[PDB]
């Protein structure tokens, strides 16, 4: 059949059974799970996803949804989109960087990676409690990416504004 | 200043610099990135992010952010949460489950971990070409008592009868 995608957003309260019940409906609906993310923020529980089945069930997932996200209090969205190409990934690259100015530099970092075509996975950017501003991001990386270039290119742009990072490679 | 908590999520088509708004928006609001998701999902930009600040700056951010969707055919939702208790885990537990069945097999093993209270990260389970395969990644504190873990998740796994493997990786 005509396999469709949908991207999934949804954040509740989190509670013991609340993850059961979302891939329950959309495994019991038909359709797969490509992909997801999970994350405890705060007392919420956040949940990323794609999902792939036919155009009948994932209406059917499109409709059933929004009810559990009702009775609930969970916060439901979604999105049909394009297939999804798989970058497997060989390695994940940690940076931290530590600057006592935060004016306009973490979006100096997240260019640094699209501008390389590097998807990030996670990203923090924050003042910590006693003057200095710290960012943390998690980039996943192909085998056809040169790290130790990749290091370097890193090392010229702490060089250039002027702060302190360090970068972590990890294979998987 | 009586520090507030937002949880924000968005998802739009991937395109470049969407994703440097979002941070723009939020740090210019002087507001702090506790920790966020980001993932390229067929071909949408999707964000999980967590951020605090003054009442204030929060506000500004709640006010604003919708706006910026609207901007760049973005969708957010947003919802204020109490402060995070920052976990840090001593293990990283990639499982892995092979069978030639999709019903009800992934409740079984989502619920495997709640019961246990091990957070997952990430979850796949779709069928491959007439086999059913669920990759998880789950997070396991020090307090685990991994032989305890291994016996139960194998005596799942016998029960249903399919292929599982749990292999710890530390962070």
């Amino acid at each position: 059949s005509l396999t469709q995608h949908l991207v999934i957003t949804a954040v509740g309260t989190d509670r013991p059974g609340i993850c059961n019940e979302v891939v329950r409906l959309v495994t019991q609906a038909g359709c797969n799970i490509i992909d997801s993310r999970i994350a405890m923020f705060g007392k919420e529980f956040t949940l990323l996803m794609l999902i792939s089945g036919s155009p009948s069930n994932i209406t059917r997932v499109e409709t059933t949804l929004p009810l559990l996200g009702q009775q609930h209090d969970l916060i439901t969205m979604m999105k049909r989109t394009s297939p999804h190409d798989h970058q497997t990934h060989a390695y994940t690259v940690e940076v931290y960087v530590e600057s006592d100015d935060k004016l306009g530099l973490t979006e100096k970092f997240t260019q640094f990676f699209a501008q390389r075509q590097i998807g990030m996975a996670s990203l923090s950017a924050q003042t910590i409690s006693k003057n200095q501003f710290h960012i943390a991001i998690s980039a996943r990386v192909d085998s056809g990416c040169n790290l130790m270039q990749l290091q370097e290119e890193f090392d010229a742009l702490c060089t250039a504004l002027d702060v302190q990072g360090s970068l972590n490679f990890i294979k998987n």
